[PDB]
């Protein structure tokens, strides 16, 4: 996250990190049992890491539980990043408490100009931001048509853009899988981007409102 500001110790408690020796992806935990993260995130195993704020030292509110099966949608393409969503099922499920606790799942697609709120342990490019500790940021939905003059013909169905076309404030590799959470719904999963809060070069994320049939089918 680069821009943006320390999130209060579990304040986005559905907040995961996918873990493979070392953090090196975000994603969402929707209920006990599964999470939701990029699908170029993909490993046949992970190990999900849940009530993290500082992923290097233990908080004593963590639970790491291993997954016991990675779905990338149908659809993925590893060629654009279209439809960059993927399940990931706990072996165990996951203790709710105070410090893990599900998104829920969007209603309807949130419109343009809707404020949202973007985390992650991924790259700063700052001195003073430590990126160990989960980092916190808003970011407005941005219209079709800004998106795809910001990236010509790179836009699915399945993608929007989010942040600010100034620049300065965006999420960065490292936040990959990680949620966008507008009015308390996980409307996106941070995909990709052209560097990171690079002027005119908007954060672009999965469009989680179109999947709902694919994930609660899948979670079945
Ligand atoms: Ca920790």
């Amino acid at each position: 996250i680069v821009g943006g500001y320390e999130c209060k110790a579990y304040s986005q408690p559905h907040q995961v990190s996918l873990n493979s020796g070392y953090h090196f992806c975000g994603g969402s935990l929707v209920n006990e049992n599964w999470v939701v993260s990029a699908a170029h995130c993909y490993k046949s195993r992970v190990e999900v890491r849940l009530g993290e704020h500082n992923i290097k030292v233990t908080e004593g509110s963590e639970q790491f539980i291993s997954s016991s099966r990675v779905i990338r949608h149908p659809n993925y393409s590893s060629y654009n990043i279209d439809n960059d969503i993927m399940l990931i099922k706990l072996s165990k499920s996951a203790t709710l408490n105070t410090y893990v606790q599900p998104v829920a799942l969007p209603s309807s697609c949130a419109p343009a100009g809707t404020m949202c709120t973007v985390s992650g342990w991924g790259n700063t490019m700052s001195s003073t931001a430590d990126k160990n500790k989960l980092q916190c940021l808003n970011i407005p939905i941005l219209s079709y048509s800004d998106c795809n003059n910001s990236y010509p013909g790179m836009i699915t169905n399945a993608m929007f853009c989010a942040g600010y076309l100034e620049g300065g404030k965006d999420s960065c590799q490292g936040d990959s899988g990680g949620p966008v959470v507008c009015n308390g719904e996980l409307q996106g999963v941070v995909s990709w981007g052209y560097g990171c809060a690079e002027p005119g070069n908007p954060g672009v994320y999965a469009k989680v409102c179109i999947f709902n049939d694919w994930l609660t089918s899948t979670m079945a």
